[PDB]
């Protein structure tokens, strides 16, 4: 509406994650989709508004008020990765406390992310021009309601009330807040891959290739089809 969740999908899996720069994107567009942020937050994050061992990152939003959002294991997954691999390569020596610095250790603008945003919708099939933020924030949260595993009973209390992009992000917050309280190309690579692990997960073959749950789903699922695996409720090992 214009964007279909394979468009959603795509985009998210179209940077290239050897270049610190678009390794930077990817951590960025994985936190925009969990967590409903604007851009103009997301750029203006610092270093010490992430704490990965928690989970959630502190935006200051209205009336410049602190408040915690979870920011969920795949973001929390490309935020280490893009700290440990990316990062130290965009600064070059440089020490500043900008989360996601530009190509030469400057803070971003929301213009100059939005042409990121940009490059990667082409590759994704998006219409680059007539994209938004306001409408690929509502598409993100769409998605994210509608697939995130431990958001099951949101989509089902909320999931057809069509509410805003703001309501359906404060409403995956407290979800999520409230848990943290209580305590295709790679098929003969995946194949290959649970021939030998001997375990067919979706989960651990979105982990091993770092792809999408539904890529990873569609994998399985172009596996039971040729032979290869048991089904949820075959084929011999390699070597």
């Amino acid at each position: 509406k214009d964007l279909s969740e394979a468009q959603v999908e795509r985009l998210l899996q179209a940077p290239l994650i050897d270049q610190p720069l678009e390794l930077r994107d990817k951590a960025m567009l994985e936190v925009l989709y969990a967590t409903g942020l604007r851009v103009s937050e997301l750029v203006g994050l610092t270093m010490s508004d992430i704490s990965l061992r928690q989970g959630v990152v502190r935006v200051i939003g209205k009336g410049n008020k602190e408040r915690l959002v979870p920011l969920g294991e795949e973001a929390v997954y490309w935020l280490e990765t893009y700290l440990e691999h990316g990062r130290p390569w965009l600064l070059n020596g440089v020490s500043i406390d900008v989360l996601f610095p530009s190509q030469r250790a400057q803070q971003m603008t929301r213009q100059t992310f939005w042409h990121r945003i940009k490059h990667y919708a082409v590759l994704a099939g998006i219409d680059s021009e007539k994209l938004s933020p306001h409408v690929l924030r509502h598409a993100f949260a769409t998605h994210l309601l509608n697939h995130g595993a431990d958001l099951r009973v949101v989509q089902m209390l909320l999931g057809h009330s069509d509410l805003s992009t703001t309501q359906i992000y404060t409403h995956v917050a407290t979800e999520r807040l409230r848990q943290l309280h209580q305590q295709d190309p790679l098929f003969d690579q995946a194949v290959q891959f649970v021939t030998e692990k001997r375990k067919a997960s979706i989960s651990g073959v979105q982990r091993q290739f770092r792809i999408g749950y539904n890529r990873a789903a569609r994998i399985i699922e172009q596996m039971e089809a040729q032979g290869i695996v048991s089904e949820q409720g075959l084929a011999p090992p390699p070597f």
